[PDB]
C-alpha cells in the first residue's frame, strides 16, 4: 500500500507464506483448526526470525575477520519494547509480510498487538539505551549491548478506585521468540570471601559463586545487513550449590534471585544490596567476555585500541575497579601501566543531578559484599587526591569536596568521582546540562582536567519514533523528498520549502487527523472511554516525578475548569487532556499526584455544563508500546520541567518529530529544540536557570504567590476542602502542604506564565492553518534529534572509531 | 548396518541431511566452524523432532473424531531417560540418521552420548510409568501420562573418598527439545482457604491461588504412527501474587517451589507438606484437564465409559475426594451418584507392603492445606464404615482395622484405605505380591469385597531394553525369527528350537563379549579403571535399600576375598563384581553400605595375591543410560532381597531379556520367572516367604548363625576390628551392630544358602557352552514380562478397552 514500507514481490510474499505455514506446522505444533491470534503471532515472529540469522552470523563472522575496534555499552536497562515490526522495517519486509497474511486470512496489525514489550528499564535512560543499539547498528559500528536479562521488566500499572496498583511483569511466561541462549558461554562471578596478601599480589578467596549465562538478541541495522547483538545475562546457582538436601535445592533461589527484577526507580537511588549485586554480575561477566574476545583477535597496551566501554550512568562503574582488579590482580599488570589502560578504554555518561539520584554506596557494604574492589578504590582515590593536592596546593576544602569517600556518620563511596577519575571522557546529555555540570556539581573535576569534559545531546531513533508508529507521515514525507531521509534525518530541512505548499499543509493536517481518530477508537475499545477527536489533544507522558510538574499542568486543568463554570456560555476552544506515566511503588507523593489527576477527572468529566469542551484523561499503563500510539495523534507536547532539573529529555523529541507543538520550559533539551525551530515557533515559558537561582538566594516563598494569584488562592482551596474528594475531604491536605510549603520545584512561581502561555495555544489552534505551519517548521528542523547523529559524535569524540553507512553484502 | 534398525534409503538421507543443516544455522544460530558437539546433537534432536509432529497432530485428531474411551496414567514419576535413540527406533529412522550423520563427518553415538537423562523418577516405580507409556502407544490405547515437570530430577551422585554426595540435576540447564510448552491451557489450583456451608452446598474460599502450566511430551508408538501424549505440570505465581514490592515479586518462589524437586525417597514415606502440595498440584490440574476433554466430547452418566483413572501408587490419591469435590460442590450431583462414578472411574495399583513406605498423612496438616478434601474423606469413611458394620455385625476390631482414620497420638489418614475404598479394581504387581496382599495388609478390605482385588504381573518394554541397548543381539535373534518379535515378544519362544545350534549358541556368546569389552571400555575412559572382561560379570544395580540386602552381596564378595586369601595358589573363576545405586540423601544405613562396598575394593582390587581373580567396583550414578550400557554386558543379575520385600521387581526382567543368569531368591516376578524358564534355568536360594514367617514367629536371632559358621564370624570379626577401615577401626560399628541385634531383613539366615548357590554358578560358567544353552533357555521364556502383556491384561480387565496393533496413515 504504502511505499516506505518496501516491496511485495510474488516471489517473496510466496515463501512468507510457506514459511509461515510450516512454523505453525513444525514449530507450534498446531493446525488451522486450533490455532490461537497468539499462536499466528508466534508463526509470524518465527518467519521474520529466519531473515535476521544468516546476517547476524555474517556479521560477527565480518567482525572477527576484519577485528574492528569494538564498542561495549554497558546498561542495567534496555527498554526495547516490541521487536516484531521493527525487524521487519529495518529488513524491507513489512508490505511482504502484510501481503502474505491478507492471503492467508489475517490481519498483521492484530497480530503485532499480541506480542508483550521487552519492559527493561523506567522511562528515558533505559530507551536511550534502545535507541542508541539501533543507532550504532545503523552505522556500522562493532557494538554490543550488556545488560540484565530481568525475569520481571518495568511493572504492569492498574488504576483502580483512582489509585495505581502494580502487578508482575511476566514477559517471558509464553517464551521470547527473538533471544538466544547461549549457556554454553555461562561464566562465574564472585561475591563476599576475603583478601589474602601473598609474596606476589593479593588473591580474592573464600568466594560465593553465582552463574552468568548469556542470551544474546539481534539488533539489525536499517537495511544495511548488519544484524549486532544485545547481550543479557541471566544468573544460575552452581550444581553444588549450598549442597538437608529439599531446602538446599529450594535455595538456590538466593542465587538466582539476582536477575529476577528490575529496580522500579526513575531519578532516586536505593541504596539496596540486591541492586549492588545486579550492578557487580553485570560488570563482572561482561569484563570476562570483553576480555575473552579480545584474546582471540599477553600485550594490553593495545587493549584501549581494540575496547571502548561506555558506562550508561554509574550503575556500571564497578567496571573501573573491576578491570584494574583483572589487570593487576590476575594479568599481573604494575598498577600505573593498569590505570592508564582503563582511563583510555572507559568513558562515563552523566544523566541527572538530582542529588537523591546519585550513587553513593555505604562502605560496609562493599566491604562484606566486595572487599578487594573497596581496597582498590581506597588506592585509586589515595592516588587522585595526589594529584588533586599537587595542582591545587593548600587548598584542603577542595580535597574533601574531590574525594570518592564521603566522611558523615556512614561513610559512602561517591560513584561519579569514581567515574570522573577512571574515564578519560564524561559528557552530559544536552547542552545546557553539560553547562550546568562544568559550573556546579563537577565543577572542581573540570578544574582539574578540562579536556576530559564534552556534551553529547541525546536524540531518538526515526526508525521507531517515525516510520514504525506513524507511517502516514512518512510516506507524506517520503512523496516529496525520497526516502533517504530515514537514515539521514537533516533531509528534513527540505521541507521547509513546502510551508506555504496548500497540498502539502493538507496532507500534515489530514494525517494528524486519522492519528486522532484511530487513537480515539483505542480508547473507546480497550478502555470504554468516549473522547472528542476535534478537541485540540494536549498530552503529558513520562514517569510521574515532582520535578517533571504533572502537578503544574493539574492547576491548568482546574483553572480551565473554573474559567468554563463562571462563565459557561463562551466559546473555549475545547481539549482533551491526557496524562499518564508510572509512579516508582515506594514514592508517596508521585501516587497522591496520579490519584489526584483521576480525581480531577471524576469531577470535569461528569459536569454536564462542561460537555465536551475540557475532558481530562490518565493514561493506564503508559510504556513504549503505548508512546507509539499516543504520540502520532498529539497536538500540544507538555514539557513542563523546572529549569535545571531534565538533564535533557527524549518524549520531547518524539513529539517534534510527529507534528506536535511544544509547550516547554527552557530545559534540558528543550533549549535546542527551540533554537533549531526558531523561538518563534515554539511555545516557551517561565523561569529560565538563572530565575531559579535568584529565586533560591532570596527564598522561595509560596505564599506570596497564594496571596497574589486570586485564581490560584481559589484552586488551593478547592483541594483543601475537598471539593475533588467530597467523601475523604483532607485526601490531597500532603499536596497543599507541600506546594504551600516545601515545594523543591516552585510550582507556583510558573503558573502565571504557563496559564498565559496556555492561552496563545488556544488562540493558535482556532487557525488550523497557521497552527499546521508551525508545525511543518518544528517537524522540519528536527532533524539534529536523530540519535544517528548522537552516536556518530561518541563515535568520533569518544570512541575513535568513523561511522560507516555502506550495506554488508546480503 | 543391522536390519532391525531400518532401511537408509537415498532420499530419506538427503532430507535427513537437508533438514540438519537449516537447524544447525536456523535453529541453533550457529555454522559449521563455530558448532560444538551439543549444537550437533540439538541439530539431530530438532531433526528427528519434525518427524514426530504430523503423527503427533493427527493421532489426537483421531481421537477427537473417533472419541475413545480415554485412559489416564496419574503418577508423582516418569523416568523417561534419554529421548532421541527411542524416537528413532519406534519411527524406523535409525539406520537413516546414522547414514545421514556419517556423511556429515559426524558420530551419531557421541551425539547420543549428550542428551541429559530426563530423570524423573526414584528407581522402579517411575520407570514402570515410563515403561508403560513405550506400551499403550504400541496397542493404540488413547492414553495420557500425567504428572509434574520437576526442575530437578534425581540427583547426580558422586562418590567422594568412598561417600556419597549430592548434587542437583539441572537437566533442563541446555532445553528440552523434546516437550511443548502450552501457557494456553494453564489452568489454577487452590490451596488453603476455609470452608462456608450456604443453604445449597459448601463452598471452598479465601483460599490461595498456584497456576498449573502444562508441559507437552510427545510418546511414539512402535511403527504405528501413533504418538501419545504425556502432560507435566509446573507451578507458576498469579501476577497479582502478594500484590514493599520487591519482595511481593522475589517471593512468588514460594508458590513456584511446588514442581521444583523431585522427593528422592524410593520405598520410604516422608510427611512433609510440601510433598503434600505436589501431591494435590498434580491431581488437581489434571482432573480440571480430564472434565474438560469429556465435556467437550450435564451427564457424567456416561463418565465412567469415557475416562479411565489409572493411580499409581497411593502419589495421586487425592483424585478421589478431588473428583467427588468437583461433582458434588461444582456440578451439584448427589453424593450417592457421584461416588458411583467416582469408584467405577479409579483404579488403584499398590507397589509395596513395606509398612514405612505407605503414605499416612496427619490430620492437622490436611485440615489447613485441604480442608474440604478433609471433610469428604470423613464422609467417605462413615459411609464406608457402616458398609462394613452391616457385613460384620459386632466386629468392631474389624471397624478400628478398616477406619480410613488411624488413632493415637496424631491422627492419620490412611491413603491406602481411601484407595480401595474409591476404587473398583486394586492390583499388586506381581503374584506372590498380590497374594500377599489378600492375606496380610488388605485381608479386610478382600474379606469385603474380593471382586476388587487383581494381579498385573509387571513388565519392561523390548524398544529400550532389548532393540535400543542391545541391537547386536536384537540381530542375531531377527536373523532367526523375524521382527515381529519385538511387538509381540511371546515369539522368543522359538528360539528354544536353536537351543541346540552351534552357530546360534556361538552368536549368542559372541554378542555377549562385544557388551562386556564395549563396557570394559567405557569404564576405562570415563572413570579410569582396569577390568578383566574375561571374567564373570556379577552385577547389582537398584536403589540402596536394606531390604535389597546389597550387605548379603557384599557377605559373600569377603568371602571369596577370605578364601583366596587362604589358598592363593587354587583356581577359581575370576569375577567382576559390579554394584550401583543411589541412596536417599536422609538414610543413613544407605549411605553406609555404599561406603563398605568401596573400602571393600580398596582392600580387594589393590591386593597384589588376588590379582585379575577379584575386582570390585561402584558404579557410580546409575540411571536409565547407565543402565542401557551394564545390563547387556552382565553375566550373573542379583535379584535377593529377602522374600515378601521386594514387590515385583523390574531390573531382573531386563537381565533375562539380555542374556544374563539370575540369582535370585523367591520374592516378587522371580518366583514368575523361574515359573516361565524352568527352576533348572535359575539360580534359586534360600527362605521362601513361608520360612521367613516360621523365624518370625520363633524369633530372628542373628547370634546363632554367627555361632555356627565360622566364615561368618571371621567376616563379622574383620568389620568390626577394622580391616577395611584401618585408619578409622571403628567406621562400620552402625553396620555390625545392625546384622547382630535389629536386622529385618534376616542377611545371615540366607547366608549359606547364598554363597553354595554362588559356587554352582561358578562351576557353570567353566562350561562356556552349557551356560550359553542355559542364557538361550531365559531369553526364549521372557516373552511374559513385556510390558506390551502387562498393558493388554490392564486394558482388558480394568479399563474396559481394546488393544490394536493396526496402523494409523502416515
Ligand atoms: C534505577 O535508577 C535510576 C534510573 C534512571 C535514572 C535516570 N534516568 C535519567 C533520564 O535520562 C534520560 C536519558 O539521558 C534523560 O533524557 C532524562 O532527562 C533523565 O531524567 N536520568 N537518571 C537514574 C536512576
Ligand atoms: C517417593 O516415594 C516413593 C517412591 C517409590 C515407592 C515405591 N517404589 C516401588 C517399586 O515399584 C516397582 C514397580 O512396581 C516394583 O517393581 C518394586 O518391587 C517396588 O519396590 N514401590 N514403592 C514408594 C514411595
Ligand atoms: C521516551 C520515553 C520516556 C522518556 O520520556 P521523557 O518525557 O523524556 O521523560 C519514558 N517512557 C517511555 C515509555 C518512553 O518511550
Ligand atoms: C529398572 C530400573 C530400576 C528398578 O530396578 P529393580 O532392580 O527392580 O529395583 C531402578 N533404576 C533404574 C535406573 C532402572 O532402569
Amino acid at each position: 500500500q504504502i511505499s516506505v514500507r518496501g516491496l511485495a514481490g510474488v516471489e517473496n510474499v510466496t515463501e512468507l507464506k510457506k514459511n509461515f505455514n510450516r512454523h505453525l506446522h513444525f514449530t507450534l505444533v498446531k493446525d488451522r483448526n486450533v490455532a490461537t491470534p497468539r499462536d499466528y503471532y508466534f508463526a509470524l515472529a518465527h518467519t521474520v526470525r529466519d531473515h535476521l540469522v544468516g546476517r547476524w552470523i555474517r556479521t560477527q563472522q565480518h567482525y572477527y575477520e576484519k577485528d574492528p575496534k569494538r564498542i561495549y555499552y554497558l546498561s542495567l536497562e534496555f527498554y526495547m519494547g516490541r521487536t516484531l515490526q521493527n525487524t521487519m522495517v529495518n529488513l524491507a519486509l513489512e508490505n511482504a509480510c502484510d501481503e502474505a497474511t491478507y492471503q492467508l486470512g489475517l490481519d498483521m496489525e492484530e497480530l503485532e498487538e499480541i506480542e508483550e514489550d521487552a519492559g527493561l528499564g523506567n522511562g528515558g535512560l533505559g530507551r536511550l539505551a534502545a535507541c542508541f543499539l539501533d543507532s550504532m547498528a545503523t552505522l556500522g559500528l562493532a557494538a554490543y549491548g550488556y545488560g540484565i536479562r530481568y525475569e520481571f521488566g518495568i511493572f504492569n500499572q492498574k488504576i483502580c478506585g483512582g489509585w495505581q496498583m502494580e502487578e508482575a511483569d511476566d514477559w517471558l511466561r509464553y517464551g521470547n521468540p527473538w533471544e538466544k541462549a547461549r549457556p554454553e558461554f555461562t561464566l562465574p562471578v564472585h561475591f563476599y570471601g576475603r583478601v589474602e596478601h601473598t609474596s606476589q599480589g593479593a588473591k580474592w578467596v573464600d568466594t560465593q559463586v553465582v552463574l552468568a549465562m548469556p542470551y544474546d538478541t539481534p539488533v539489525p541495522g536499517y537495511r544495511n545487513n548488519v544484524v549486532n547483538t544485545m547481550r543479557l545475562w541471566s544468573a544460575k546457582a552452581p550444581n553444588d550449590f549450598n549442597l538437608g538436601y529439599i531446602q538446599a535445592v529450594l535455595d538456590r533461589n538466593l542465587a538466582e534471585n539476582i536477575s529476577r527484577v528490575l529496580y522500579p526507580n526513575d531519578n532516586f537511588f536505593e541504596g539496596k544490596e540486591l541492586r549492588l549485586k545486579q550492578e557487580y554480575f553485570v560488570v563482572a561477566a561482561t569484563l570476562q567476555d570483553i576480555i575473552r574476545r579480545f584474546k582471540s583477535s599477553t600485550n594490553f597496551d593495545a587493549f584501549p585500541d581494540k575496547v571502548a566501554i561506555q558506562l550508561n550512568d554509574t550503575h556500571p562503574s564497578l567496571a573501573i575497579p573491576e578491570l584494574m582488579r583483572v589487570l593487576v590482580d590476575l594479568e599481573r599488570l604494575d598498577w600505573d601501566k593498569a590505570w592508564e589502560v582503563t582511563v583510555k578504554t572507559c568513558a562515563y555518561t552523566n544523566h541527572t543531578v538530582l542529588p537523591e539520584a546519585l550513587e553513593r554506596w555505604p562502605v560496609h557494604l562493599l566491604e562484606t559484599l566486595l572487599p578487594r574492589h573497596l581496597q582498590i578504590i581506597y588506592e585509586i582515590n589515595q592516588r587522585f587526591l595526589n594529584r588533586v593536592a599537587a595542582a591545587f596546593p593548600g587548598d584542603v576544602d577542595r580535597l574533601r569536596r574531590m574525594s570518592l569517600v564521603e566522611e558523615g556518620a556512614v561513610k559512602r563511596i561517591n560513584m561519579a568521582h569514581l567515574c570522573i577519575a577512571g574515564s578519560h571522557a564524561v559528557n552530559g546529555v544536552a547542552r545546557i546540562h553539560s553547562e550546568i555540570l562544568k559550573k556546579t556539581i563537577f565543577k572542581d573535576f573540570y578544574e582539574l582536567e578540562p579536556h576530559k569534559f564534552q556534551n553529547k545531546t541525546n536524540g531518538i531513533t526515526p526508525r521507531r519514533w517515525l516510520v514504525l508508529c506513524n507511517p502516514g507521515l512518512a510516506e507524506i514525507i517520503a512523496e516529496r523528498i525520497g526516502e533517504e531521509y530515514i537514515s539521514d534525518l537533516d533531509q528534513l530541512r527540505k521541507l521547509l520549502s513546502y510551508v506555504d505548499d496548500e497540498a502539502f499543509i493538507r496532507d500534515v493536517a489530514k494525517v494528524k487527523q486519522e492519528n486522532k481518530l484511530k487513537f480515539a477508537a483505542y480508547l473507546e475499545r480497550e478502555y470504554k472511554v468516549h473522547i472528542n477527536p476535534n478537541s485540540l489533544f494536549d498530552v503529558q507522558v513520562k514517569r510521574i516525578h515532582e520535578y517533571k510538574r504533572q502537578l503544574l499542568n493539574c492547576l491548568h486543568v482546574i483553572t480551565l475548569y473554573n474559567r468554563i463554570k463562571k462563565e459557561p456560555n463562551k466559546f473555549v476552544v475545547p481539549r482533551t487532556v491526557m496524562i499518564g506515566g508510572k509512579a516508582a511503588p515506594g514514592y508517596h507523593m508521585a501516587k497522591m499526584i496520579i490519584k489526584l489527576i483521576t480525581a480531577i477527572g471524576d469531577v470535569v468529566n461528569h459536569d454536564p455544563v462542561v460537555g465536551d469542551r475540557l475532558r481530562v484523561i490518565f493514561l493506564e499503563n503508559y510504556r513504549v508500546s503505548l508512546a507509539e500510539k499516543v504520540i502520532p495523534a498529539a497536538d500540544l507536547s507538555e514539557q513542563i520541567s523546572t529549569a535545571g532539573t531534565e538533564a535533557s529529555g527524549t518524549g520531547n523529541m518524539k513529539f517534534m518529530l510527529n507534528g506536535a507543538l511544544t509547550i516547554g520550559t527552557m530545559d534540558g533539551a528543550n533549549v535546542e529544540m527551540a533554537e533549531e525551530a526558531g523561538e518563534e515557533n515554539f511555545f516557551i515559558f517561565g523561569m529560565r536557570v538563572e530565575d531559579v537561582d535568584r529565586l533560591d538566594q532570596r527564598g522561595y516563598n509560596a505564599q506570596e504567590y497564594y496571596d497574589r494569584i486570586p485564581e490560584l488562592r481559589q484552586i488551593i482551596e478547592q483541594l483543601s476542602s475537598g471539593f475533588f474528594s467530597p467523601k475523604q475531604p483532607d485526601l490531597f491536605k500532603d499536596i497543599v502542604n507541600m506546594l504551600m510549603h516545601h515545594d523543591r520545584f516552585k510550582v507556583f512561581a510558573d503558573y502565571e506564565e504557563y496559564v498565559k502561555c496556555q492561552e496563545r495555544v488556544s488562540a493558535l489552534y482556532k487557525n488550523p492553518r497557521e497552527w499546521t505551519r508551525m508545525v511543518i517548521r518544528n517537524i522540519a528542523t528536527s532533524g539534529k534529534f536523530s540519535s544517528d547523529r548522537t552516536i556518530a559524535q561518541y563515535a568520533r569524540e569518544i570512541w575513535g572509531v568513523e561511522p560507516s553507512r555502506q550495506r554488508l553484502p546480503a
